[PDB]
């Protein structure tokens, strides 16, 4: 895709070289110092939009940083809190399992019913699978049981609050991945500004003919490079839950999640 | 928009037949004057869409809580109180009656509709009275936590616990005003965007001397990124304006409403 | 100040005393080119933006903190009208407290009387005891932490239900330590001051520069170059002074307005 | 201004530049504006950055000092609040608050805190705190046992004692905070390659210039020089927010606030 | 010899090749004007001053998570003294673990061996067991939660105060998270990729476009305009991984001693 576009850059600097006999004849004069004055404002406006693509990025990596470790503290909270309720503990682990891969799928737009059904019980992947938001309904049955110990007298008020912060925590974090998934910053207002640095590149060698003659292709293309590379990497970094080559490995992440999870339970991979 | 790229194009033709008569007087434009110029106009449009940025990403953020708060509060009350069916609906009322309500605050539209749908006449009157009708809205869904209180149904602590989620919802309303009766550049807006207008008009007359018959195309191209820069800016400074975007406000209400009715199984309709 | 018309009319005389003095330029020897001009007006250009950039954020700060005021007041208000519903006594005390805080901070950052406002609001005892104070609006704060710290020994609020109401007054303390450090802290003096200097020294200089390239489109570019970088110097100008009374200052009279007339609607028995 | 020194320094290279420009094509030296611009445009996005980074940090060193004051207001405003009898566990306590701020400052400026530390407390105590490595800290862990004494003695509650453990919690924070500002600074490469950048650009642009400007070279120079030598040293001096310069804190004016502010009136209360 | 001091030598001499062969261009059919080469530099410049500006902002996170270890630490330990002034027993403990977290994050983040380090403060019967776990930084924070956890039910902490030393435990639990999170994903290595490529090509080819204009004066300028470039980006390169060996990087065995000195000197030790 990067190459496609160097090469017919490539091609368009020798269209500028073979036609520059004609340009005297045609009536058409092409200087460079026009072109680096809307070629530096390009590149400002890739600057700044570039950074603010990163930033996406990194938001989406830590709220998957939060999931990790709310749910891990969340077993640690239950088993210092009531290290006897095993039963307790091995469902609420698959609720918290559960919670990970879902959102993954949800992120991902694919379905989550395999993975659901590896984890819970049935008549759980029904009422989940039902739900405008399974991620939502899983963290709600993750309160149930945390709820119905409260009900039982084994939680406190204090206690159950506690474990309580912690859904609370991983509301957030499916919040704020719903939030970073679903802002598409105006569809039109990224491919203007992608059309614009290609229709740049594509007219720089016309303009960069004059004062190059040769030289035109050589130049042309390592401008066109350095323009096309930042413009892509900030493309890859706007959507950080999608499945290209700089994006989040949201299946390993669900594995370490997975594993982690386990380890604290007295469990083996 | 178009209006103005069409107006620069009858620009560079004026440039193009007028640029005999006026260079010859004694009046001349180079590129390198005009270079300076753009180039500082860029860097103050980078600068200036990067707070406008910003103030999208706030009213993101803030309308995210709503969500995420909404969705917890419920949570809660079913895990705390899982028997209170009667309860659990005044409150999910309420709450999407405050997120309809905020959206048709900030969007200057009228709420009457909404709140009918959602709430008792009574309620919908004593919320339509008030000259702070969201903040109304958010003291009534109090009330109910309230008097599962008072009814010794919650105690402190997890009548506290829900509280939480009530400040933040009114973190949410105070940050949305905020963002909503502004801007912080107080009406400088409009001289940038004359900066860039004029900067873009006059262009063609310092280009033509150096692109003659290319001036249109060149000065169009310009003009179009500078243009756009500053448009996205102004659409980005106000996320709640009269003029902008009102799929994802809409998108958001209708999310939590569906949401909520889930969570309380009013969804999906009974076999 | 809008001296930002007084240096475009100055910017003017001086692009016509380079236009008639261009030929006195070869017998001495000096010539400007605009090329050394472009790369000081870019570098001046991104050093005002960083600048502005200070300065703005300063100002959104200053909204923030104002912001937080109205919250907190409100759902301290909410959270006795829901907690202690019987209890209009101390709902209408607590509220004159918050209502006073609120004029109180706006009369400290205006440096102003809040004497007459206090005393509209509360008992004279009162307002002898928070004008004694060598800070007032901190002390208010206490008085209100009083009423609550009141309604706790009374037995009417558990240490739970205290705790709640107190955070609220936690946050009101972080408005107050953040418009104090605000008024106090500026964007560093050195900035403006260096700024300043390099930005109308350079729109002087400009129409030198200009003139050998323009002649007689001199003026007419030399101004719309310094309205530019002034415009953006004096951006930060009309956002560094939050407080103040000036038209683009904060409306805290307004917003001090807003308050008591929200805390008023919450409370009536209704 | 060490600027002084370096700007003038700029003019006498920059007369070398006039007398040296007819030798040029004899020496074989051309040397175009352009390329300088280039550097010197890069070098401008650099200080700007730079800069940036150390206004941060700056506002961060200024932000955890405004958090004392909150922090201490608030938690003496709740033991006047809960425990409004006690006032010799409220006059122990705010002169240990009042001395985490002084040995603060001094920890930070690398000066003695026994001069503040004996017009405080009791000498004992000044010894404790004195034989710790970590002085701040210790000041902390004492006023920490007090609130904790009060709770051992059920004067506090279980939550009461909760809400002023917060308060030391924060404090705490702004210790760690100066702390990592204080023994972290901006990496050693980021100051010492900058400035021999922008001096070295500074002493070769008039060479350079001269081709263009003829006479005006020593004005334009020492004015481009005047912008980049003021962002680097500003940039410089803001790094390093807790030393002594015109543009870091006021730290000695912000503990004097901060006991002035904990003592108000001999310590009474309403 | 130290990398950077190599790339001006062969700048230096990418110079001279390029005097020696001025002649050769008019013949070749080579112009190269220094505009376009402005253009590109300062692109490249913006480019990587918004790099840079990411490098340092990781740095500065690595540093904070560190702050928060030594802060949550020392409450934590403070938060026992004057909740359980009596049980040192648990005091030593508890201390022991804290220490053992540090050690073992700083091992981990270095991808070193907590043997030595975790031996010195622990019991066997305890360091095996973590070690046994995947995750023995994890394990230790669930170690350190456990003897909490005993004060609890043997009544000498009340729920409240049990909730106090928990949320110091979650703060913990974030940094360990952070740090993790940090190590394992970097700034996008198509960051180094695109701009050390990038740099090196520009700063080799611009002699070849300023000896036109600059003739002899070619290697002095050409090799300044490198070091600005060269400087700069091998500094954004310094900063991106904060928990390495170099002196450059974060000096953790200093802050682990700090830190376990520290909470021995609150202990009286
Ligand atoms: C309400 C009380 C706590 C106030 C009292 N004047 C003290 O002292
Ligand atoms: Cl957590
Ligand atoms: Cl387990
Ligand atoms: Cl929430
Ligand atoms: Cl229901
Ligand atoms: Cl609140
Ligand atoms: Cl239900
Ligand atoms: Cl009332
Ligand atoms: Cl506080
Ligand atoms: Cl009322
Ligand atoms: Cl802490
Ligand atoms: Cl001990
Ligand atoms: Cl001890
Ligand atoms: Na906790
Ligand atoms: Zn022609
Ligand atoms: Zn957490
Ligand atoms: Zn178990
Ligand atoms: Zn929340
Ligand atoms: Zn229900
Ligand atoms: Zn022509
Ligand atoms: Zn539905
Ligand atoms: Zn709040
Ligand atoms: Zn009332
Ligand atoms: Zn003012
Ligand atoms: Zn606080
Ligand atoms: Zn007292
Ligand atoms: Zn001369
Ligand atoms: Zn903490
Ligand atoms: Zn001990
Ligand atoms: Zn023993
Ligand atoms: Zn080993």
């Amino acid at each position: 895709k990067i190459i496609f576009r160097l090469l017919l850059n490539v091609l368009m600097s020798i269209i500028a070289i073979i036609s520059y006999q004609w340009y005297e004849q045609l009536g058409i004069h092409l200087t460079v110092a026009p072109f680096s004055l809307l070629g530096i404002a390009i590149a400002i406006f890739l600057g700044f939009r570039n950074s603010a693509s990163y930033s996406r990025f990194v938001e989406a990596r830590n709220l998957w940083g939060t999931v990790l470790i709310a749910e891990r503290t969340l077993v640690r909270q239950l088993r210092n809190i009531l290290p006897a309720e095993h039963d307790a503990h091995r469902r609420i682990v698959s609720y918290l399992v559960a919670f990970s891969w879902s959102l993954k799928h949800q992120l991902r737009k694919t379905d989550p019913t395999a993975d659901l059904r590896r984890l819970l019980a049935e008549e759980r992947v029904t009422e989940i699978l039902a739900s405008s938001m399974p991620t939502n309904r899983i963290l709600l049955l993750a309160g149930n049981e945390i709820g119905q110990l409260r009900e039982a007298g084994k939680l406190s008020d204090i206690t159950y609050g506690l474990m309580d912060n912690k859904l609370d925590e991983l509301a957030h974090v499916l919040g704020g991945c719903e939030r970073l998934a679903t802002t598409p910053v105006p569809f039109a207002y990224t491919l203007i500004l992608q059309r614009t640095v290609y229709l740049f590149c594509t007219l720089l060698p016309f303009a960069l003919v004059g004062d190059l003659h040769y030289m035109t292709p050589f130049v042309s293309v390592f401008i066109s490079y350095t323009f096309l590379s930042w413009d892509s990497l900030a493309e890859e970094l706007e959507d950080p839950f999608g499945t290209a080559a700089n994006d989040l490995p949201l299946n390993a992440m669900c594995n370490t999640i997975e594993r982690n999870l386990l380890d604290m339970t007295g469990q083996h991979p």
